[PDB]
C-alpha cells in the first residue's frame, strides 16, 4: 500500500454535493462510494441517486437517519439504482419512485473493515477506493474547519453521527490524515473536504463503521 493515496486524482470522485437540513449523509456516503467503484469497473464517472437510497432504503429512516450497509444492499436486492439526473436530490420525504429506465449502477454486495482498525483501512481504501465510514462531528471545531489536520482530543468514537466519505490518506508535518470528502456544500471546510488525523487512536471512530460495496 502507498505511503499516501488521493482518488480524487485518480477520476473517482464527483463534486461535493449539499444534503441540505436533511439527515441523508448516510446516502451520500453510500452514493459515493458506489460512485468510486463504478468509475473503476466502467471507466466512468457518474452522479448516483442519493434520494433514491432516503426513498427506497426501508431498512433505513430516510432524512432521521440510516446506514451505508443497509443502501448497498438496497442497490443490490433492487438490482440497481438510478444516476442523480434521473431521481434528482430534494433532501425531503418522499414514497420511493425508483425507476429502472434511469439505472446507472448495480451491486454486487458489501465489506466491512474490522471495527477501529485503522490500519485495515488504510490498506482497503489503497486497494478498492472511496470508503465509506461514520465519525462524531458533532464538535464545534468540526464544524469550523478550515485547513490542516483536524484533531480534537474530545471526540468520542463511541458517537458515531454523521457519515462521510475517505477517499485517501496522506501525511503533514509529521501528522497522518484521512482525506475526507462532506456533504455539506464547498461552503464548508476546504471546499467540502476535511483532513482527518489518521493513526490517532481512531480519532473520532472513523474506523469504527467503514464499508465499501463491490460491483
Ligand atoms: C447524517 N446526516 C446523520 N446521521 N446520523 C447517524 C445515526 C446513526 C448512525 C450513523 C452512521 F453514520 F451510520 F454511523 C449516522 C445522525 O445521528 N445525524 C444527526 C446529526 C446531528 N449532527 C451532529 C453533528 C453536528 C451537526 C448535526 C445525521 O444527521
Amino acid at each position: 500500500a502507498p505511503d499516501s493515496v488521493d482518488y480524487r486524482k485518480k477520476g473517482y470522485v464527483t463534486p461535493v454535493k449539499n444534503q441540505g437540513q436533511c439527515g441523508s449523509c448516510w446516502a451520500f456516503s453510500s452514493v459515493g462510494a458506489l460512485e468510486g467503484q463504478l468509475k473503476k469497473k466502467t471507466g466512468k464517472l457518474l452522479n448516483l441517486s442519493p434520494q433514491n437510497l432516503v426513498d427506497c432504503v426501508s431498512e433505513n429512516d430516510g432524512c432521521g437517519g440510516g446506514y451505508m450497509t443497509n443502501a448497498f444492499q438496497y442497490v443490490q436486492k433492487n438490482r440497481g439504482i438510478d444516476s442523480e439526473d434521473a431521481y434528482p436530490y430534494v433532501g425531503q420525504e418522499e414514497s420511493c419512485m425508483y425507476n429502472p429506465t434511469g439505472k446507472a449502477a448495480k451491486c454486487r454486495g458489501y465489506r466491512e473493515i474490522p471495527e477501529g482498525n485503522e490500519k485495515a483501512l488504510k490498506r482497503a481504501v489503497a486497494r478498492v477506493g472511496p470508503v465509506s465510514v461514520a465519525i462524531d462531528a458533532s464538535l464545534t471545531s468540526f464544524q469550523f474547519y478550515s485547513k490542516g489536520v483536524y484533531y480534537d482530543e474530545s471526540c468520542n468514537s463511541d458517537n458515531l453521527n454523521h457519515a462521510v466519505l475517505a477517499v485517501g490518506y496522506g501525511i503533514q508535518k509529521g501528522n497522518k490524515h484521512w482525506i475526507i470528502k462532506n456533504s455539506w456544500g464547498e461552503n464548508w471546510g476546504n471546499k467540502g473536504y476535511i483532513l482527518m488525523a489518521r493513526n490517532k487512536n481512531n480519532a473520532c471512530g472513523i474506523a469504527n463503521l467503514a464499508s465499501f460495496p463491490k460491483m
